[PDB]
């Protein structure tokens, strides 16, 4: 009950729709010190088996939670022949959690755009050095990388997006809340077609 | 580079294998003062689509990581169906994140009542509360499950293991150490066949 110093999560706090409530447990998160409040842990499929690993939400609507990524990548890959994701947002601090589940779609050249202009370019740069899938040795072929890169667009002020990098958005298919308390009767609540559903703790 | 306050990781931060530098990386979480430093987002499958969602890892050793759960639970139906995981460690804070993956064994009956008995009487009140399948329409109800549970063993000075209350080991098939890096020159070495190998930051 202490952790996120609320009353248990209920149908009510849902009146709003999934979205609200969502944007909002994420500003608690970012008010509260929560390092990276908007990275969540993805989940795609290889080969039938499941991979995890760890991506920044940049956009959240309606239409669901974006992030960016190489389209050469391994994630890009996977979610290529198996294109539906799940995602976690792992708020331990606060005694929280909500997952996304749904069909994955790449986003608009638009929108990569926008989001590639708002990028530190220490980062645009970082992105640019970051050779795809390269076999690399040691990690002075990495600097070698990013200092080949540096100086290619030393002379540039408006670093441009990478041939391979863009986006995916998970549909907001299946979302879960989950409010942990301290007597581990967790309060779970589960949204799929606009109907709401009450879960036991133990699932 | 700030974010753990160290230097690159690479090949020998692992000489003395992935379980010891696993252990290591667990115990900087704690010193940090990192929420829930053993806690780590489990995916599975179900019907060829990933699901996720956090669970604690409780044994760390030579044949993998361990955590417990009701096998009635959906996850629990996952694991019978396609008993494959990836988990991982969102180490946000130190910009850091562990991921395995690999085939899941039950845990013994032996290990299940190790730790069953190491839960305070809180904890195992609270999952003998969790009752797998009954639908709940009030946060009421919860309580008053919890209360028949209380009231049931009021008696019992020692609670006895539920009947569907056991454990999953995944196996390090694949292990992954990532360090994220202020320039985006992340470090990455991945761990199979006791082989080391450095990926590209961007996959």
């Amino acid at each position: 009950p202490e952790k996120d110093g609320c009353g248990d999560l209920d149908f009510d706090w849902l009146d709003d729709g999934w979205l609200t409530l969502l944007r909002r447990w994420l500003n608690d998160a970012q008010r509260a010190g929560v390092s990276e409040p908007n990275a969540m842990v993805l989940a795609t499929v290889a080969d039938g088996k499941p991979v995890t690993r760890s991506v920044l939400c940049k956009i959240l609507d309606e239409s669901g939670v974006a992030f960016f990524t190489s389209y050469t990548s391994a994630k890009g890959e996977q979610l290529a022949v198996t294109p539906y994701a799940s995602a976690t947002f792992p708020w331990y601090q606060l005694g929280r959690q909500a997952h996304v589940q749904g069909p994955v779609s790449k986003v608009s050249t638009e929108e990569i755009f926008t989001y590639w202009s708002m990028r530190p370019r220490g980062a645009q740069l970082g992105a640019w050095a970051s050779q795809q899938s390269r076999p690399v040795g040691s990690r002075a072929q990495l600097d070698n990388q990013l200092a080949e890169v540096t100086r290619r667009f030393a002379d540039q002020d408006q670093i441009p997006v990478p041939p391979g990098w863009g986006g995916y958005r998970i549909a907001p298919e299946i979302v879960e809340f989950w409010q942990g308390r301290e007597n581990r009767m967790h309060n779970r609540i589960r949204v799929a077609n606009g109907r709401l559903e009450r879960l036991q703790p133990g699932s």
